[PDB]
């Protein structure tokens, strides 16, 4: 039992602190521990201060609250020990990572960081994308769309005062074409939707949404998606030859990537996934009865799309 995390992450003024009021306030009865960036007004039982300066609150609804006051990797340090020492109990960590705040380097810490390697596990990435500005933000910060291109599963919220969001919808796509965009038509959020995406599991249904015609639509962003799609088995040392280059090459500017392979002389399906620098394969359900082949999705900023599909053209036989 690693502990599932939640990074919860958008453009200001997106609807969380509606979701977060609701998770900390309510008797919901789930255990659950949230890291945001500062406090307010809700009910603590008892407050506690970690070996690292994290101010670790219990609050009456049985949730456990911390600041971003923090530096990341000592709260999550201070949150385990109070854990292990059975001063807290939690189940669940949603992270705030709202703003101009970067998914990249918290998702980083989780791995690099030996010990919250264990006794964590990242479950998603949930970007709340204000229907009413999110454009307008896109347009201005990479960030913004950075934030999109990092998630499993994209809830866009405030459709119903937005007043063509078609556009919206479809450029969210064109950023990232893993994530489904669930809208909030009705009601609020429920904490279940930011829960078991499965994000950081190996998947063979890469692309949630396959790739249109049109051509002028995809020079709007910087960050996109590149979809491949093979219908060829390859070698399983070339194809590791050139995700290594291809990797290799554009290192800072790939967020997130993930694959299915048809490889040459195996009945098995080889699935990968990775986050920037950091990646990992293995072999996964057989083809039995469907037609073998190859989907890929690379996401990230002025991606050498060209040169990637070149790379992956060339492992016919």
């Amino acid at each position: 039992n690693p502990i599932a995390v939640t990074l919860l992450t958008g453009f200001l003024g997106a609807g969380k602190t509606t979701l977060l009021r609701h998770i900390l306030n309510e008797q919901h009865g789930y255990k659950i521990a949230v890291i945001e960036n500062e406090f307010g007004e809700v009910s603590v039982d008892d407050q506690l201060i970690g070996d690292r300066a994290t101010q670790i609150k219990t609050l009456t609804n049985g949730c456990i609250c911390c600041s971003r006051s923090n530096e990341l990797e000592d709260a999550l340090l201070d949150l385990l020990d109070n854990l292990d020492k059975g001063n807290i109990q939690f189940d669940r960590l949603v992270i705030e990572c709202t703003g101009m705040a970067d998914p990249g380097p918290i998702i980083q810490t989780f791995f690099s960081h030996e010990v919250l390697c264990q006794r964590y596990l990242l479950d998603g990435v949930i970007a709340l994308v204000d229907a009413v500005h999110a454009d307008e933000q896109m347009n201005q910060f990479t960030i913004a769309q950075s934030q999109v291109g990092y998630a499993d599963r994209i809830l866009l919220t405030k459709t119903d005062v937005a007043g063509e969001a078609e556009k919206l919808h479809e450029r969210l796509a064109r950023i990232n074409a893993r994530a489904p965009v669930y809208t909030v038509t009705h009601g609020d959020i429920d904490l279940g939707l930011l829960f078991n995406t499965n994000g950081f599991m190996l998947e063979e249904n890469v692309v949630s949404t396959k790739p249109r015609f049109h051509f002028i639509a995809d020079k709007q962003n910087d960050i996109s998606s590149i979809v491949v799609e093979l219908d060829y088995p390859v070698d399983i040392s070339e194809v590791s030859r050139v995700m290594e280059n291809l990797l290799l090459e554009s290192a800072d500017k790939l967020l997130r990537y993930k694959g299915m392979l048809w490889i040459d002389g195996e009945p098995n399906r080889l699935l990968f996934q990775g986050v920037q620098r950091l990646y990992s394969a293995d072999w996964d359900r057989p083809w039995g009865d469907e037609k073998p082949h190859s989907t890929m999705v690379f996401i990230g900023i002025q991606l050498p799309e060209e040169e990637i599909r070149a790379a992956f053209a060339g492992l016919r036989k």
